[PDB]
């Protein structure tokens, strides 16, 4: 049988996620997050229980989409042209900016030419994406690396200690995490605003990918989506 089918005879949407104030967080009782609250009301659409199970590496979250471990992905991912082989976007959600995040107390960089120590992403992150660009044209000197077990929410927190010089985040997340380690600050936005999409296996079946547009429909409908974008957003 179809994708679908598939996910009704399990009775649960698998989705797989990044822990975050902006994805999924449970931080208290009730988890929360734009990720979450969307994927649980399409659980409910589709019938089935919402199954989620967060993971640290971006690369690891298409393996899992690939391998069919799960049936989509909502862990605020930006869109990038490198996923299209073997993954499909969703509708776009919101946009974010990407911004250089530095430690209050520490030196202000200006730009990426005066920075001190390394600057730490997560690994298959659009944040790589863009750090790569920019040492092969504009800043040659450019010392960057990527983090195969932290998030960028992790990241964050790690400037936030004083373990982590820079992290290249989302202007989203940056202001959630804000809010609980107020030493974080930006040093200078990076790029202009960038959308952010769930993502599927690329297949010949709609049979999901045609209920999740339904779905996005729907929720479009009575203004009931923005709502929830601007609600965390
Ligand atoms: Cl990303």
């Amino acid at each position: 049988n179809a994708q679908l089918d598939q996910i009704k005879a399990r009775g649960e949407l698998r989705v797989s996620t990044i822990s975050s104030p902006l994805i999924y967080s449970t931080e208290k009782d009730t988890p929360s997050g734009f990720d979450y609250e969307l994927a649980k009301r399409f659980a409910d659409y589709l019938g089935v229980k919402l199954v989620i199970i967060p993971h640290h590496n971006i690369d690891d979250l298409f393996d899992a989409l690939d391998n069919d471990d799960t049936d989509l992905l909502a862990a605020g991912l930006i869109y990038n042209r490198e996923r299209l082989n073997r993954a499909r976007t969703g509708p776009a959600y919101y946009s974010v900016s990407q911004q250089l995040v530095y430690r209050l107390g520490s030196p202000r960089p200006k730009s990426f030419s005066d920075l001190k120590g390394q600057v730490v992403v997560a690994s298959g992150s659009a944040h790589m994406t863009t750090l790569k660009r920019l040492k092969q044209t504009k800043y040659p000197e450019l010392n960057w690396s990527s983090s195969v077990d932290k998030s960028g929410k992790e990241l964050l927190e790690q400037v936030a200690e004083g373990k982590l010089d820079y992290t290249l985040g989302d202007s989203a997340t940056i202001a959630l995490l804000q809010r609980i380690h107020p030493q974080l600050a930006v040093a200078f936005d990076v790029t202009d605003e960038e959308p952010v999409t769930w993502y599927f296996k690329q297949s010949d079946d709609d049979s999901l990918y045609a209920a999740m547009l339904d779905f996005y429909s729907e929720m479009v409908e009575d203004g009931s989506l923005a709502r929830l974008e601007e609600k965390y957003l």
